[PDB]
RNA sequence: GGGCUUGUAGCUCAGGUGGUUAGAGCGCACCCCUGAUAAGGGUGAGGUCGGUGGUUCAAGUCCACUCAGGCCCAC
């Protein structure tokens, strides 16, 4: 007859393969159905908070692999956190204004000039609400668990009006001001341009050198020799402003003949080599160190009537003559070097290439012609000059393909030189994962110039100031608070709906404009202040959080992005971070740690990851990436993840199928009746509960898929679960043995899936749904298992025993390539004591060697001949088992009987098969 | 160029105060099993630690320089 109808066999619909593409859509389906988000919060009610507040993604485009990798770790942390029973609310949130989408809808067709601000801007916010939809989407695909229906958003009325009262309590503790700055500037647009809609083209620029005298005597420090001059822009001449100088970098050469001017070390040669100087390369001499010519009082004719200074310097040296020269009026770098001291900014120019103050013969023309011959009439005469004409690369209007010029422009600023100390200190008083997170921001902070807080656009939050003509500034905090009061009803769109008094309070009044009539301002806020302040817009205001943060979690890039802006703009206003520990994670590279490119063909997106393999599989790939750097990944190492996770699922399956006939509430071996194999595993259950939970308070992912694997490897499938088919299959359904074993392995299929829920969100599920008994629906819903102490003493014992049956297996393999066995089932151990081992005395505390081993039987005897080879562990000798095969165990018999129809059964089988019939 | 950061076996990772033949899991090779079967067991082969030079009796582990990466600036 058939002997497998008697055996035990595993049972259980759960499937070997995830068909994860399939199943994780319907298990979302469910979790969203069930409102698990609020009751997960709703079941840990009135514990402890835990507040890990969401950076605001921008809402535009496609996630990326590192949308992903940030999601996945948040959702591990507030699912972990969630498991210990805090109540841990996570609200995602989106960035949603920024030049990036009004030139996405400007692309797309829509054309601003054609409509009206107001009309413009509901274009913006409908398409940043229909990309917000399609990234919600995917983030949710990858199985995260957050407050996605009502999601924070940086254009929502409350959201703006904290923005706003931010801005407000700043301009109190007079840290907001109005400046000016140097800026692209296209005459032909007439307007202003971001590097966005600057492209270059070649133009044809007269270089020329104008070497200017010393006079005075402040700067007669060291002789009268002339400071040379080299600037391309002959219009960038009427703005006579300082000099250059780079610190430690000396030199000053003073040579024969012209008037023995300044030059440089490195650049000497290349240098004087143009001038067309060379009249015996005559020698230097008295060289007056650069870096220390500060304040070398210098009087710059052309016209002049101020000497130009000298300060420090941030990259000066290059094929560019040493003599550089500044004036505010038309450079980037030219400003802020140059402003620090009393300088009065330089030169007109309209919205059009033509100017008016200042400017001489040339009174209402251009900045083009009116150089390249105009000017060039104050040069050679009195300076020495050589015009000449180069060709270089030159920024230019994208649309109009003409040249742009740099021009000073009114611009807000937020004073972060009067609370650098004060976020400094912050810092110092936050918790960080890892040191260098805290010296990276650090040194942000100290080195950190003013703050640029204004765009001249019109997607996004206005400067809530009005003018009143007399002069201007109206920023108080009724003015800014009643601002506040309407964008919270209204939103920003009102300010460009309405007339400026409409925007004031009852019917405001100030000593400026007799006539009650203002200005208001038309700037809009940098994007940065936007999610910056999310802190308050967010945090503070909603229900379920408080502003300090437990943690704010974002990419490298973020140090000079939201954790910057967010901890300047809670330190002016809280005096505090608005996070007590800050952990970020790296970029997401190739396989080879290059960046994904495209034209590479490196990329490999979130949303392949997902429809391909699964969110369970990018997800435990996060798991396995040392985030704190930057991470990697391939096809390759997806095809790792996609081992270890069939390994991971293949395991659960396994004991799943050999507890589908256990019932917990009455089979249950109590600990001190389990056979003592069955108390170890308990025992490395609870070793691998306490090493994981550890991970889990640290953050340490990567140990856990490290140990996870080891645990499912060596532990469970090579050993325990094989060891176990000889007990789960053959003994008595009921028997004392049987159900010992079912009883350690329940605890071990049940604490491991919730062990691993907070990262396999899917597949944990999915065994949840598969075991008997669990009380509450959902893993999610369920509690981390209790860390307990393990006994240290039976772990030690297990694991010289296991070392030892590494030798046997060793032994065991040699008779296999012998042909002296198969299967380990057809041998004999015979093993004794050794001078590297006391084999004999230690085995003596083990029960059925055989079953241990996978052996039919198991001799210790004290003592073996020169026949037996020595191991690290004893003596061991292997030879085939005695008897002959039991058909239903396969174990060897020399005792095989019948039981009616079925022959050739051992006395164990003979007793299990007469308590069926 | 500046701040911070990474480089150990095919892959992902371990390797306190420097000290015998650098570890793990996977993968791979070969063998066994065929009662987890688009499964399972076993053995074994692979790194000299990005490079060079030093400090030291002795360095993956300390120093210097260097190569190739990464984020953010300078640009
Ligand atoms: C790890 C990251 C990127 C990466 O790893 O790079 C992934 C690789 C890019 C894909 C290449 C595509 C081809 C393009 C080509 O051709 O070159 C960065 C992270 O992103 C997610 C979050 C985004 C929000 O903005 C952040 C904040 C806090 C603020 C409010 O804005 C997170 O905070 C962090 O910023
Ligand atoms: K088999
Ligand atoms: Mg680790
Ligand atoms: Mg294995
Ligand atoms: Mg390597
Ligand atoms: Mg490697
Ligand atoms: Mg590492
Ligand atoms: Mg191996
Ligand atoms: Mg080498
Ligand atoms: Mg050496
Ligand atoms: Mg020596
Ligand atoms: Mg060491
Ligand atoms: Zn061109
Ligand atoms: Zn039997």
């Amino acid at each position: 007859m058939d002997y497998e109808k008697t055996l035990l066999m595993p049972k259980t619909d759960f499937p070997m393969r995830g068909g994860l593409p399939n199943k994780e859509p319907q298990i979302q389906e469910k979790w969203d159905a069930e409102d698990q988000y609020h009751k997960a919060l709703e079941k840990n009610k009135g514990n402890e908070t835990f507040i890990l507040h969401d950076g605001p993604p921008y809402a535009n485009g496609n996630l990326h692999m590192g949308h992903a990798l940030n999601k996945i770790l948040k959702d591990f942390i507030v699912r972990y956190k969630t498991m210990q029973g805090f109540y841990a609310p996570y609200v995602p949130g989106w960035d949603t204004h920024g030049l990036p989408i009004e030139q996405a809808l400007t692309k797309k067709g829509v054309d601003r000039k054609k409509m009206s601000t107001a009309e413009f801007r509901e274009k913006c916010k409908e398409f940043a609400l229909e990309q917000i939809e399609l990234q919600k989407k995917d983030f949710r695909r990858l199985g995260v668990r957050g407050d996605f229906n009502d999601p924070y958003i940086t254009l929502k009325p409350e959201y703006e009006a904290a923005q706003i009262r931010i801005f407000g309590e700043m301009a109190d503790k007079g840290l907001i001001y109005k400046g000016k700055k140097p800026v692209y500037w296209s005459p032909s647009s007439e307007s202003s341009l971001a590097e966005a809609e600057i492209e270059y083209h070649d133009k044809r620029s007269a270089s020329i050198y104008v070497a200017f005298n010393v006079k005075d005597d402040k700067g007669v420090v060291d002789a009268d020799a002339k400071f040379i001059i080299w600037t391309t822009t002959p219009w960038t001449i009427p703005s006579n402003v300082a000099i250059t100088v780079h610190p430690e970098l000396k030199y000053g050469q003073y040579n024969v003949n012209g008037e023995k001017y300044i030059i440089a070390e490195a650049l000497s040669d290349a240098v004087a080599e143009a001038l067309d100087w060379d009249k015996a390369s005559i020698k230097l001499e008295k060289e007056y160190t650069g870096k220390e010519l500060e304040w070398v009082v210098a009087q710059h004719p052309f016209l002049d009537r101020e000497s130009l200074v000298i300060n420090g310097d941030h990259v000066t040296t290059d094929a560019g003559t040493g003599c550089v020269h500044t004036a505010p009026g038309h450079g980037e770098d030219d400003y802020i070097v140059g402003q620090q001291y009393e300088l009065p900014v330089i030169s007109p120019i309209d919205d059009k290439g033509v100017f008016t103050e200042e400017g001489g013969q040339f009174e209402g023309m251009f900045y083009d012609k009116a150089n390249k011959a105009v000017t060039d009439l104050l040069t050679e005469k009195g300076a020495l000059l050589k015009l000449d004409f180069i060709t270089h690369s030159y920024p230019h209007d994208w649309r109009t393909k003409k040249p742009v010029i740099f021009r000073a422009t009114p611009q807000w600023f937020a004073s972060i030189s009067k609370v650098r100390q004060d976020i400094l200190d912050a810092i110092e008083n936050t918790n960080f994962k890892v040191n260098w997170g805290k010296t990276r921001i650090y040194n942000m902070v100290r080195d950190r110039g003013e703050w640029v807080i204004s765009r001249q656009r019109v997607w996004g939050v206005p400067l809530p100031v009005f003018y009143a003509e007399n002069g201007e500034i109206i920023m108080t905090k009724e003015t800014v608070n009643h601002v506040a009061d309407l964008f919270a009803e209204h939103g920003s769109n009102i300010w460009f709906e309405r007339e400026a008094k409409d925007l004031l309070p009852e019917g405001f009044t100030h000593p400026g404009s007799p006539n009650g009539t203002f200005t208001k301002e038309t700037d809009i806020m940098d994007v940065w202040f936007d999610s910056g302040s999310s802190h308050r817009g967010v945090l503070e205001t909603r229900p379920e959080l408080s502003f300090p943060a437990d943690m704010y979690l974002e990419g490298s890039d973020q140090y000079r992005g939201w954790f910057n802006s967010s901890i300047t703009t809670s330190v002016a206003t809280r005096g505090v971070s608005p996070y007590k520990f800050l952990l970020s994670h790296g970029f997401v590279m190739d396989g080879e740690g290059k960046k994904m490119s495209k034209s590479l063909g490196n990329v490999i997106v979130p949303d392949q990851v997902v429809k391909q393999k699964g969110a369970d599989i990018a997800r435990l790939w996060v798991s396995s990436t040392d985030y704190l750097a930057d991470v990697r990944i391939s096809d390759e190492i997806l095809k790792q993840t996609s081992d270890d996770y069939r390994k991971i699922r293949n395991t659960l399956r396994f004991m799943l199928g050999n507890i589908n006939d256990f019932n917990p509430d009455t089979d249950s071996i109590p600990e001190s009746e389990l056979l003592e194999v069955d108390r170890y595993l308990l025992n490395r259950l609870r070793e691998f509960t306490a090493s994981t939970i550890n991970n889990y308070e640290n953050f340490d992912y990567l140990n856990i898929y490290q140990e996870v694997q080891n645990f499912i490897n060596v532990e469970l499938s090579n050993f325990y679960l094989d060891y176990g088919k000889d007990i789960l299959y053959i003994e008595q359904r009921d028997s004392h043995i049987r159900r010992s074993m079912q009883t350690v392995l329940y605890q071990i299929l049940v604490d491991m899936t919730k062990l691993l829920a907070p990262i396999l969100v899917h597949t944990a599920e999915e065994v949840w749904s598969h075991t008997p008994h669990v009380k509450e629906e959902s893993v999610h819903l369920a509690d981390m298992p209790k860390v307990v102490e393990v006994d240290q003493a039976l772990l030690d014992k297990w694991r010289t025993f296991m070392n030892l049956r590494d030798d046997v297996n060793r032994a065991l393999e040699t008779a296999r390539n012998e042909k002296v066995i198969g299967k380990s089932l057809e041998a004999k151990v015979t093993i004794a004591s050794n001078d590297k081992f006391n084999a004999s005395e230690f085995l003596t505390s083990f029960d059925a060697l055989h079953q241990l081993f996978i052996v039919s039987q198991v001799k210790v005897v004290d003592k073996l001949d020169d026949q037996a080879t020595a191991y690290e562990h004893g003596d061991i000798v292997i030879e085939h088992a005695d008897g002959e095969k039991c058909e239903r165990c396969w174990n060897y018999s020399e005792d095989l009987g019948a039981v009616d129809e079925l022959t050739h059964l051992c006395p164990r089988c003979q007793q299990v098969v007469k308590s069926l019939v």
